[PDB]
Protein backbone atom coordinates (compact mmCIF):
# COMPACT_ATOMS: atom_id res chain seq x y z
CA UNK A 1 0.00 0.00 0.00
CA UNK A 2 1.01 3.52 -0.84
CA UNK A 3 0.38 6.14 1.84
CA UNK A 4 -0.42 9.72 1.11
CA UNK A 5 1.72 12.29 2.94
CA UNK A 6 -0.72 13.35 5.62
CA UNK A 7 -2.02 9.82 6.19
CA UNK A 8 1.63 8.72 6.78
CA UNK A 9 2.47 11.64 9.11
CA UNK A 10 -0.66 10.82 11.12
CA UNK A 11 0.25 7.12 11.49
CA UNK A 12 3.81 8.02 12.37
CA UNK A 13 2.56 10.35 15.10
CA UNK A 14 0.19 7.70 16.55
CA UNK A 15 3.24 5.39 16.74
CA UNK A 16 5.11 8.02 18.80
CA UNK A 17 7.71 8.98 16.12
CA UNK A 18 7.25 12.73 16.59
CA UNK A 19 10.49 14.04 18.23
CA UNK A 20 11.71 10.51 18.92
CA UNK A 21 15.33 10.83 19.91
CA UNK A 22 15.30 14.51 18.80
CA UNK A 23 13.91 14.05 15.27
CA UNK A 24 10.77 15.98 14.50
CA UNK A 25 8.01 14.18 12.67
CA UNK A 26 8.66 15.67 9.24
CA UNK A 27 12.02 13.93 9.33
CA UNK A 28 10.45 10.48 9.40
CA UNK A 29 7.96 11.46 6.74
CA UNK A 30 10.75 12.89 4.54
CA UNK A 31 12.87 9.73 5.01
CA UNK A 32 9.89 7.49 4.11
CA UNK A 33 9.40 9.49 0.89
CA UNK A 34 12.95 9.28 -0.47
CA UNK A 35 13.58 5.70 0.74
CA UNK A 36 10.37 4.02 -0.54
CA UNK A 37 8.10 6.69 -2.04
CA UNK A 38 5.57 5.87 0.79
CA UNK A 39 5.35 2.25 -0.46
CA UNK A 40 5.14 -0.51 2.25
CA UNK A 41 6.14 -3.12 -0.37
CA UNK A 42 9.37 -1.39 -1.54
CA UNK A 43 12.44 -3.68 -1.66
CA UNK A 44 15.95 -3.04 -3.11
CA UNK A 45 18.97 -5.28 -3.36
CA UNK A 46 22.43 -4.21 -2.23
CA UNK A 47 25.75 -5.39 -3.68
CA UNK A 48 26.77 -7.21 -0.42
CA UNK A 49 23.91 -9.70 -0.70
CA UNK A 50 21.50 -7.84 1.63
CA UNK A 51 18.08 -6.36 0.71
CA UNK A 52 16.38 -3.18 2.06
CA UNK A 53 12.71 -3.76 3.04
CA UNK A 54 9.63 -1.71 3.36
CA UNK A 55 8.57 1.83 3.95
CA UNK A 56 11.77 2.74 5.81
CA UNK A 57 14.08 0.54 3.67
CA UNK A 58 15.44 -1.42 6.64
CA UNK A 59 18.49 -3.53 5.73
CA UNK A 60 18.72 -7.36 6.16
CA UNK A 61 22.53 -7.12 6.68
CA UNK A 62 21.91 -5.89 10.23
CA UNK A 63 18.34 -5.48 11.26
CA UNK A 64 16.08 -8.29 10.16
CA UNK A 65 16.12 -11.86 8.93
CA UNK A 66 15.20 -12.79 5.36
CA UNK A 67 16.90 -16.20 5.33
CA UNK A 68 19.09 -15.25 2.33
CA UNK A 69 21.69 -12.78 3.63
CA UNK A 70 24.54 -15.08 4.68
CA UNK A 71 26.31 -14.08 7.85
CA UNK A 72 23.86 -11.26 8.54
CA UNK A 73 22.60 -10.22 11.96
CA UNK A 74 19.00 -9.67 12.96
CA UNK A 75 19.27 -6.96 15.57
CA UNK A 76 15.51 -6.06 15.56
CA UNK A 77 14.73 -9.79 16.06
CA UNK A 78 12.10 -9.74 13.34
CA UNK A 79 11.45 -11.45 9.94
CA UNK A 80 11.99 -8.96 7.09
CA UNK A 81 8.57 -9.86 5.60
CA UNK A 82 7.07 -8.25 8.71
CA UNK A 83 8.74 -5.04 7.40
CA UNK A 84 6.65 -5.43 4.24
CA UNK A 85 3.28 -5.38 5.90
CA UNK A 86 0.49 -2.83 5.30
CA UNK A 87 0.53 -1.99 9.03
CA UNK A 88 3.77 -0.07 9.73
CA UNK A 89 4.12 -1.18 13.37
CA UNK A 90 7.18 -3.47 12.85
CA UNK A 91 8.88 -0.87 10.62
CA UNK A 92 8.34 1.79 13.18
CA UNK A 93 9.54 -0.40 16.08
CA UNK A 94 12.61 -1.47 14.08
CA UNK A 95 13.27 2.22 13.12
CA UNK A 96 13.19 3.22 16.81
CA UNK A 97 15.74 0.56 17.70
CA UNK A 98 18.07 1.63 14.87
CA UNK A 99 17.92 5.29 15.93
CA UNK A 100 18.28 4.64 19.68
CA UNK A 101 21.33 2.32 19.25
CA UNK A 102 22.45 4.43 17.47
CA UNK A 103 23.51 6.51 14.44
CA UNK A 104 20.44 8.66 14.66
CA UNK A 105 18.86 8.87 11.22
CA UNK A 106 22.14 9.35 9.44
CA UNK A 107 21.99 5.63 8.72
CA UNK A 108 19.30 6.35 6.05
CA UNK A 109 21.22 7.48 2.91
CA UNK A 110 18.26 9.21 1.19
CA UNK A 111 17.41 11.04 4.44
CA UNK A 112 21.01 12.25 4.66
CA UNK A 113 21.00 13.45 0.97
CA UNK A 114 17.51 14.96 0.64
CA UNK A 115 16.15 15.76 4.17
CA UNK A 116 18.87 16.53 6.74
CA UNK A 117 19.25 20.32 7.08
CA UNK A 118 16.19 21.28 4.97
CA UNK A 119 12.62 22.40 5.79
CA UNK A 120 11.36 18.98 6.93
CA UNK A 121 8.25 20.62 8.43
CA UNK A 122 6.90 21.18 4.90
CA UNK A 123 6.24 17.42 4.93
CA UNK A 124 3.70 17.85 7.77
CA UNK A 125 2.19 21.31 7.02
CA UNK A 126 -1.48 21.25 5.98
CA UNK A 127 -2.14 17.81 7.55
CA UNK A 128 -4.72 17.12 10.32
CA UNK A 129 -2.80 17.54 13.63
O1 LIG B 1 -5.05 8.84 7.73
S1 LIG B 1 -5.72 9.47 8.88
O2 LIG B 1 -4.72 9.95 9.84
O3 LIG B 1 -6.53 10.61 8.42
C1 LIG B 1 -6.77 8.27 9.66
C2 LIG B 1 -7.51 8.62 10.80
C3 LIG B 1 -8.36 7.68 11.39
C4 LIG B 1 -8.43 6.38 10.88
O4 LIG B 1 -9.24 5.46 11.47
C5 LIG B 1 -7.70 6.04 9.73
C6 LIG B 1 -6.85 6.98 9.14
C7 LIG B 1 -7.76 4.62 9.18
C8 LIG B 1 -6.65 3.80 9.82
C9 LIG B 1 -5.36 3.85 9.29
C10 LIG B 1 -4.33 3.14 9.90
S2 LIG B 1 -2.70 3.20 9.24
O5 LIG B 1 -2.71 3.96 7.96
O6 LIG B 1 -2.21 1.82 9.00
O7 LIG B 1 -1.82 3.88 10.19
C11 LIG B 1 -4.58 2.38 11.07
C12 LIG B 1 -5.86 2.34 11.61
C13 LIG B 1 -6.90 3.07 10.99
O8 LIG B 1 -8.15 3.04 11.52
C14 LIG B 1 -6.12 1.54 12.89
C15 LIG B 1 -5.74 2.40 14.10
C16 LIG B 1 -4.44 2.34 14.63
C17 LIG B 1 -4.07 3.15 15.71
S3 LIG B 1 -2.42 3.03 16.36
O9 LIG B 1 -2.28 1.76 17.13
O10 LIG B 1 -2.14 4.17 17.25
O11 LIG B 1 -1.46 3.01 15.24
C18 LIG B 1 -5.02 4.04 16.28
C19 LIG B 1 -6.33 4.11 15.74
C20 LIG B 1 -6.68 3.28 14.66
O12 LIG B 1 -7.94 3.35 14.12
C21 LIG B 1 -7.36 5.06 16.35
C22 LIG B 1 -7.36 6.39 15.60
C23 LIG B 1 -6.50 7.42 16.01
C24 LIG B 1 -6.50 8.64 15.32
S4 LIG B 1 -5.42 9.92 15.82
O13 LIG B 1 -4.53 10.29 14.69
O14 LIG B 1 -4.62 9.47 16.97
O15 LIG B 1 -6.23 11.10 16.22
C25 LIG B 1 -7.34 8.83 14.23
C26 LIG B 1 -8.23 7.82 13.84
C27 LIG B 1 -8.23 6.59 14.51
O16 LIG B 1 -9.06 5.61 14.12
C28 LIG B 1 -9.13 8.04 12.64
O1 LIG C 1 22.14 12.96 12.02
S1 LIG C 1 21.88 14.12 12.94
O2 LIG C 1 20.90 15.04 12.32
O3 LIG C 1 21.34 13.63 14.23
C1 LIG C 1 23.38 14.98 13.23
C2 LIG C 1 23.34 16.22 13.87
C3 LIG C 1 24.50 16.90 14.14
C4 LIG C 1 25.75 16.38 13.71
O4 LIG C 1 26.89 17.08 13.93
C5 LIG C 1 25.79 15.13 13.06
C6 LIG C 1 24.60 14.43 12.83
C7 LIG C 1 27.13 14.51 12.63
C8 LIG C 1 27.48 14.91 11.18
C9 LIG C 1 27.11 14.09 10.11
C10 LIG C 1 27.44 14.49 8.79
S2 LIG C 1 27.00 13.52 7.42
O5 LIG C 1 26.64 12.16 7.87
O6 LIG C 1 28.14 13.45 6.48
O7 LIG C 1 25.84 14.12 6.72
C11 LIG C 1 28.14 15.67 8.57
C12 LIG C 1 28.53 16.45 9.64
C13 LIG C 1 28.19 16.08 10.95
O8 LIG C 1 28.54 16.88 11.99
C14 LIG C 1 29.23 17.76 9.38
C15 LIG C 1 28.18 18.84 9.20
C16 LIG C 1 27.60 19.07 7.94
C17 LIG C 1 26.60 20.06 7.80
S3 LIG C 1 25.87 20.37 6.22
O9 LIG C 1 26.51 21.55 5.61
O10 LIG C 1 24.42 20.64 6.40
O11 LIG C 1 26.05 19.22 5.35
C18 LIG C 1 26.22 20.84 8.89
C19 LIG C 1 26.81 20.62 10.14
C20 LIG C 1 27.76 19.60 10.31
O12 LIG C 1 28.32 19.38 11.53
C21 LIG C 1 26.36 21.44 11.34
C22 LIG C 1 25.16 20.78 11.94
C23 LIG C 1 23.90 20.96 11.37
C24 LIG C 1 22.78 20.32 11.91
S4 LIG C 1 21.17 20.58 11.19
O13 LIG C 1 20.30 19.45 11.53
O14 LIG C 1 21.28 20.68 9.72
O15 LIG C 1 20.60 21.83 11.73
C25 LIG C 1 22.94 19.47 13.01
C26 LIG C 1 24.21 19.29 13.58
C27 LIG C 1 25.31 19.90 13.02
O16 LIG C 1 26.54 19.69 13.54
C28 LIG C 1 24.41 18.29 14.74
Amino acid sequence: KVFGRCELAAAMKRHGLDNYRGYSLGNWVCAAKFESNFNTQATNRNTDGSTDYGILQINSRWWCNDGRTPGSRNLCNIPCSALLSSDITASVNCAKKIVSDGNGMNAWVAWRNRCKGTDVQAWIRGCRL
